[PDB]
């Protein structure tokens, strides 16, 4: 049936609810203005491939990665120089999910197909948090052992 | 109940055709390729890392944008000198890989250290990969047989 599997598997997800959430507060972001080449430098350091964009109003504006700015460089055969002088917002991926900060676990898996993490905003418009794939595939791994 | 986890084993063991994508279904680059040329190509695919192999299809690592342009940081390279320089030098070696013969178990165990887990024979060949992409994809497959939130308490 995998009905029964399946809602076995969603009662589980949910007692791990509150552990989805990569709060903010420890969580390295990027601001939608500062330039092009100096990201290019952070992201060639940082941990993670890919990074929330905010703002000093702290307006999530989207995600951006290597893979998006060296392809704005690289589609559009642009000198180190033009990198300095080119905002971050106009390769940023701004089509991309969100999901509220009352989010739910269909919500989570669903979205979560598409990009490697999921942004927790506010009603308002405030980044607060994300959702990674990694957190969801550490409850899946805590499922075989029980 | 512990018989939980072997009805969800059995379910994704039902799923292979799914999370473990074949070498054939890939783009693969060969570690001899200039680094240069690379980052175009990384740039213009979807995926954030890809497998290396050799002229026999040796697995090497595997490669991403980061590991060329921290290189590049690392040791001050002009872009010419990339045009000559091979992706070998800066492919990921120290990745953890599963032989054809993997246990559910420890796929996952595995996909929790990473997020890209080549598949390669005991010769030494590169068969394929298994994302955490690929996984919530198998997981999916319970999507629709999901309820609402409020129905549940």
């Amino acid at each position: 049936s995998n009905a029964m599997i399946a809602k076995e598997f969603e009662t589980f997800l949910l007692g791990q609810e509150e552990t989805f959430l990569t709060p903010a507060k420890n969580l390295a972001v990027l601001i939608d203005t500062h330039n092009a080449d100096h990201a290019t430098l952070l992201l060639s350091q940082m941990t993670y491939t890919r990074v929330p964009v905010v703002t000093d109003e702290k307006q999530f504006v989207g995600t951006i990665g290597l893979r998006d700015i060296m392809a704005y460089q690289m589609e559009h055969d642009l000198s180190q120089e033009i990198m300095a002088d080119t905002d971050i917002v106009h390769m940023t991926k701004t089509d991309v999910a969100v999901v509220s900060p009352d989010f739910t676990i269909t919500e989570v898996l669903h979205k979560l197909v598409d990009e490697s993490f999921l942004p927790v905003v506010d009603a308002e418009g405030i980044f607060q948090g994300i959702i990674t794939r990694k957190s969801i595939l550490k409850a899946v791994n805590a499922l075989l052992h029980d």
